[PDB]
């Protein structure tokens, strides 16, 4: 579908003693790529959607990920994000992460399908909402 | 199978603007719970296994997670980890994360199945190895 | 002054390729130790103080830190926090971080003096407030 | 002195419940800016210096920081780093962090002076070394 791309440089601190990117760092980047996608497609930042419509963001409900090869500091990641499927109150966001060998080869580092929802905070309780029509059209 | 339990207190900084735990923090805890399991079952720390046998740790290759309810600063998480299945060069580590209502009810926060492998660093190249027999027996 | 102590276990992911704790992790722990101090001294969590009195927390305004020796995964940190001085709208929180050799020797890892303030969010603008008298008495 | 500039976009996950950047995130960026400076001045990555000369990186020994105004997700940071003073086995790296109002005004967010050293790992023991002459000339 409608795909957005973003780059992310791996820093020394993003790596573990094993010398490679420590996994939960991938989830930080995927979360940034997730929101970037929305931004880039025109939605306002949560700061604003929360004022205007109660939308605090798009919390994750499910994830399937696979880590194909390692990455390390200085490698520069290219992330590809698109919405793979709209559902009632959820949506599947797909991300492909790769890096580029100096051979100009594009190695797949990781991939992940995130199931998220648009949510509101009903006081202390988080609540999912019907995907907003406006949102679907924007991201379309 | 053989299950280990660990607690984790959520800090203010572990939360996002939405007031709840920011997801990639769960992966940090799951990674700590993963190693804790091994430690608690008797294996030496990677620092040592890398010297003795080249084993740098247990990198993740795949993950399936589901986020059932929200959690926030001050909540105290209880994580349950066990190895669900041994395979040839991989293993499935299962984690269940919950928190306790003051009603003494144990709410499930999240769950996740991690597919990991024992690996070595062959110079700059990460390589999986056959699950060590000794390891299986220890964790058994 | 009134001192609170807390322990913190270093995880593999808290370390960098150099094999030691990556510094910004110390600041996460100091921030947890900062709030823990307040909690432990009786104040309500920010979640509540923000409702009751607008107090969103105690943002940092200044810091002086020194890193005395290294620490790594599995080391267990003991943090000592106290308020070194109350000022008008600020306060100096001091932390001492150490670890224990197996010789039972208590090595100093790091130390840091944090200057923080009680703050409110006046809409999008963060604002410091006069240290609350009640707070001084509680922490005293 | 010789100054390098870098940009850093603040992500939603870099913020706390208070809606602003959680401080230890500044230290991650300063650490990236620190190494970026060296890279940009021509030194090889630690991965390589450790092979060639044992240099594992530039651990921090001391820091003085001041947080002038708040920053939040979507703000884009501009970091300015330079070496303020060479010493025997240490060096003072200075960073200035700012953001740009839409008025085109450049607000100072934070500043920090980091005292670091070039270090080697003598087995499990970290050791500082005399600033390498070559390094001084490169960064000069
Ligand atoms: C999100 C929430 C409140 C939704 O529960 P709910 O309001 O009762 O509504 P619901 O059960 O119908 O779920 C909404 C939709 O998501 C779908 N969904 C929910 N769980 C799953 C799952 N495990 N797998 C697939 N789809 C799912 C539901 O089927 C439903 O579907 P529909 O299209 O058929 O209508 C509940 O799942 C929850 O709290 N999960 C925990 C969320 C969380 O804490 N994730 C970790 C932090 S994410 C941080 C973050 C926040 C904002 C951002 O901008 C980015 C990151
Ligand atoms: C791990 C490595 C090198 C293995 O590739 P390989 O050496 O060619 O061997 P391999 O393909 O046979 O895989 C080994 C086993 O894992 C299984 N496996 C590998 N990928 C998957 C997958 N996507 N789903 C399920 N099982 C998988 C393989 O089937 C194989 O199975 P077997 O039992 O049937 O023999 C390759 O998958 C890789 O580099 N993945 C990237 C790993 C990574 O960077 N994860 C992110 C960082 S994790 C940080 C960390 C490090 C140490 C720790 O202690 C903790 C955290
Ligand atoms: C905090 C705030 C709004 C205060 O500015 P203000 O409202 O105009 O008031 P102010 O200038 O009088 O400062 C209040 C007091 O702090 C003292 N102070 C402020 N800056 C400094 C400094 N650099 N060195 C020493 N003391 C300082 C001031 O002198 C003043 O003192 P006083 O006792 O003599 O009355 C302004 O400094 C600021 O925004 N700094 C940025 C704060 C920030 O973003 N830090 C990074 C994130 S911390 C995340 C966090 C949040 C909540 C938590 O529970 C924990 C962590
Ligand atoms: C770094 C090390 C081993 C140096 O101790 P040492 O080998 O006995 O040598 P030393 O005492 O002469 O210190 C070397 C120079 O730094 C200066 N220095 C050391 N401590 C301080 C301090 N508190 N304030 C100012 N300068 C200092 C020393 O005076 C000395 O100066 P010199 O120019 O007059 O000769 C010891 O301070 C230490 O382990 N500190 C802990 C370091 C640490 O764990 N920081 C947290 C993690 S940083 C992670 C990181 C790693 C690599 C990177 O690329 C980036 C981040």
């Amino acid at each position: 579908a409608r795909s957005i791309t973003m780059q992310q440089r791996i820093e020394f601190g993003d790596c573990d003693p094993a010398g490679i990117v420590w996994y939960p760092n991938y989830h930080r980047w995927l979360d940034a790529a997730s929101r970037n996608y929305f931004i880039k497609c025109g939605l306002p930042p949560w700061r604003q959607t929360v004022v205007e419509r109660g939308i605090v963001g798009t919390p994750i409900v499910s994830c399937n990920a696979s880590f194909v090869c390692t990455a390390s500091y200085d490698d520069v990641l290219t992330i590809e994000t698109c919405i793979k499927e709209w559902r009632r109150k959820s949506f599947v966001q797909r991300h492909s992460v790769s890096r580029t060998t100096p051979g100009g080869d594009v190695q797949l580092v990781m991939r992940a399908d995130e199931i998220r929802v648009f949510a509101m905070n009903d006081g202390e309780r988080l609540r999912a909402i019907e995907v907003p029509a406006d949102y679907i059209e924007l991201c379309s």
